[PDB]
DNA sequence: GGTAGACCTGGACGC
DNA sequence: GCGTCCAGTCTACC
């Protein structure tokens, strides 16, 4: 009863509400591995994970976002705690407003977007996002989720246990920088990315000024930020964009990959013009990214998320 | 400066 | 059921 993951039905007195229409947010479209890889629908329509260093379970109704915290006497979330939720979902950004603009300038978005309202971007932690996406390169979402999970089990701070699940917070730079971590990661299956995680941790900590460095990029320019990020091992343009776009408040960053070429090509008949080659290449990927930035504007990245959600569901 | 190949893993095809 | 193919960075190199 008071054990296991909670539910809106089962322990009512424990949930608080955040005004939020399913049109402005769709948990089933945002939390599935892709932006973050740490949320799990442990119970239908109920997603659990670590948010702001505590475990929560989120579920929604047609006009309400219900939340629940596990921290020591159990109680519905406090108001401030709920804010952390709004900050994470960047609720002050109005999806209706953004969708309208994109629709206005792009008939195809206009079409496709209808069935997939409520796709926004999570404001993630630089560290987690950096390393989560270092694991994403030349890989698929299934393995990535697995890799990230093992990584957090083995190196992240132990949080609280629900049923047979012991939550962990994302590892720290120090942790990831520790000795013999690479051999450890290799044993978890991150393959060659094992070294990348190990090296980027040490690199940040011993060559760029530590944690503060990343935290400074939130204030720098996308151009600068993306630039700086590329230094780290296993971090190219793509991963650099993911980080800028999902944790460094750079909403115009557009992560270009084979996925995107497919969309650019079959939905816009897009061709590289000022570039050289006909297929994917550093110059051509740079172009594809510019194409969408001028087509969608300042929040191009957010827009891309919408097409990706609608696409995969087909 | 702008290409090619190589690359840990493991679920998908295709033969 | 085996071998090839998918799902970004990095480096050797013309
Ligand atoms: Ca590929």
């Amino acid at each position: 009863g008071s054990e296991g993951h909670r539910t809106l039905a089962s322990t009512p007195a424990l949930w608080a509400s955040i005004p939020c229409p399913r049109s402005e947010l769709r948990l089933d479209l945002v939390l599935p591995s892709g932006q973050s890889f740490r949320w799990r629908e442990q119970s239908p329509a109920h997603w659990s994970g670590v948010l702001a260093d505590q475990v929560w379970t989120l579920t929604q109704t047609e006009e309400q976002l219900h939340c629940t915290v596990y921290r020591s006497q159990a109680s519905r979330p406090t108001p401030d705690e709920l804010e952390a939720v709004r900050k994470y979902f960047q609720l002050d950004v109005t999806l209706a407003q953004l969708y309208h603009h994109w629709g206005s300038v792009d008939s195809h978005f206009q079409e496709v977007a209808q069935k997939f309202q409520g796709v926004r971007l999570l404001r993630q932690d630089p560290i987690e996002c950096l390393f989560s996406f270092i694991c994403s390169s030349n890989n698929n979402i299934a393995r990535i989720t697995g890799m990230v999970e093992r990584l957090c089990q083995a190196f992240g701070p132990r949080l609280i246990q629900l049923d047979d699940v012991t939550y962990h917070g994302f590892p720290s730079l120090q942790a990831l920088a520790g000795p013999e971590v690479e051999a450890h990661l290799r044993k978890l299956g991150l393959g060659y990315r094992a070294r990348y995680v190990s090296a980027s941790a040490r690199a940040i900590l011993e060559e760029q000024g530590g944690l503060a460095w990343l935290q400074q990029l939130r204030e720098s320019s996308y151009e600068e930020a993306h630039k700086a990020l590329c230094i780290l091992p296993g971090v190219g343009t793509k991963v650099a964009d993911c980080i800028c776009l999902m944790a460094l408040d750079k909403p115009q960053a557009v992560p270009v990959d084979v996925h995107m070429w497919h969309i650019a090509q079959r939905d816009y008949s897009w061709h590289p013009t000022t570039s050289q080659a006909k297929g994917p290449s550093p110059q051509t990927n740079k172009e594809l990214g510019n194409f969408f930035r001028s087509l969608w504007g300042p929040y191009a990245g957010w827009a891309q998320a919408v097409l990706f959600s609608a696409d995969l569901r087909q």
